């Protein structure tokens, strides 16, 4: 209608983000992007990473992004079908089975798959 | 925008419907529809079922839906959060541990999620 995005979705650049407000392990935070018609959250730099933090307040608050371990192939995989290919999101902490990409304003974890925590949903433009 | 739905989906009804053309466990095909801006199949009732079964040629293929067993509650449950809700579905195979649905020309099946098989996503309209 007026503006790019659903209501209640933020515009950044090319794409719509939506924060959830209730926490999901990371299985159904994905589930939840899907039923919404929508990917867990793509993140393609450093740049791309800063404007998306820039957008909470809460330096505290975690936010899963569509980005896991895949054990078979021993490395960090989107959830469209690409490897993790840099080192700009500096991940922190363990690249392991069962764990899975978190966000905050401040950084990016490795936290375990099973770990409650919030979501971040896009649709592109 | 002359049609409703986008170049290579198919439109029943109130929805668009993209078939896959290559296999996936459920998982990964969870995540090809939520890189789609999309959900997996949904399915209402038997008429829907029936309607969509329709849209299938070979009689030997199988398509996962979003709907799988959710262990705690020992229930079918879709990705959308709801449990099933009839015997519309007919479900044959058995319910149990790591099972997830899919769906031929002629029935619905419970198979291991980790089988490799074709898969359908949605766009509502
Ligand atoms: C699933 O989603 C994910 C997440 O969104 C998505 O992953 C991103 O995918 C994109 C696209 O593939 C990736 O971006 C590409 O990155 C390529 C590598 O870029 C880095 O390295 C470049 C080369 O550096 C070396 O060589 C040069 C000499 O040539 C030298 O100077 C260097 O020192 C070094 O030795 C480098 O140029 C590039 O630097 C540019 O970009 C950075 C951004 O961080 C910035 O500092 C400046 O803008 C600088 O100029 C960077 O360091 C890159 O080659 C590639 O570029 C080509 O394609 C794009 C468009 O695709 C064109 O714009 C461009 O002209 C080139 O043709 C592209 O940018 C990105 O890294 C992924 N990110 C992550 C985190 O994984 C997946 O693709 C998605 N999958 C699907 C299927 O959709
Ligand atoms: C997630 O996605 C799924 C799949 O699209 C949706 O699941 C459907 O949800 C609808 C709406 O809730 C369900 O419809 C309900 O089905 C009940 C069971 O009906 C069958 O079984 C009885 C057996 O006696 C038959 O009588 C009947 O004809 C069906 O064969 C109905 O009982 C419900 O009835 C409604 O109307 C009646 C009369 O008007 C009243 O009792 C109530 O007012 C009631 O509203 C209702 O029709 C449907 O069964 C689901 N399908 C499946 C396969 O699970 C989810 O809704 C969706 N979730 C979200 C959150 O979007
Ligand atoms: C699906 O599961 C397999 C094995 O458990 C794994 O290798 C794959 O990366 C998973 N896919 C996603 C998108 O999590
Ligand atoms: C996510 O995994 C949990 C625990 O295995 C399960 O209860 C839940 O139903 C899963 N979600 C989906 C969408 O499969």
């Amino acid at each position: 209608g007026l503006l790019n995005c659903p209501i209640y979705w933020q515009q950044l650049r090319e794409k719509c983000l939506l924060f959830s407000h209730t926490v999901n392990p990371w299985n159904n935070s994905l589930a939840d992007c899907s039923t919404k018609e929508s990917s867990l959250l793509l993140i393609r730099d450093k740049d791309e990473l800063i404007h998306t933090q820039n957008l909470i307040r809460d330096k505290a608050i975690l936010f899963w992004i569509g980005l896991n371990f895949s054990l078979s192939e021993k490395n960090w995989k989107w959830i469209n079908g690409s490897f993790l290919n840099s080192n700009d999101l500096e991940i922190r902490g363990d690249a392991k089975e069962n764990s899975c990409i978190s966000i905050s304003q401040t950084s990016v974890y490795s936290e375990y798959c099973s770990t409650e925590i919030r979501w971040i949903c896009q649709k592109e433009l």
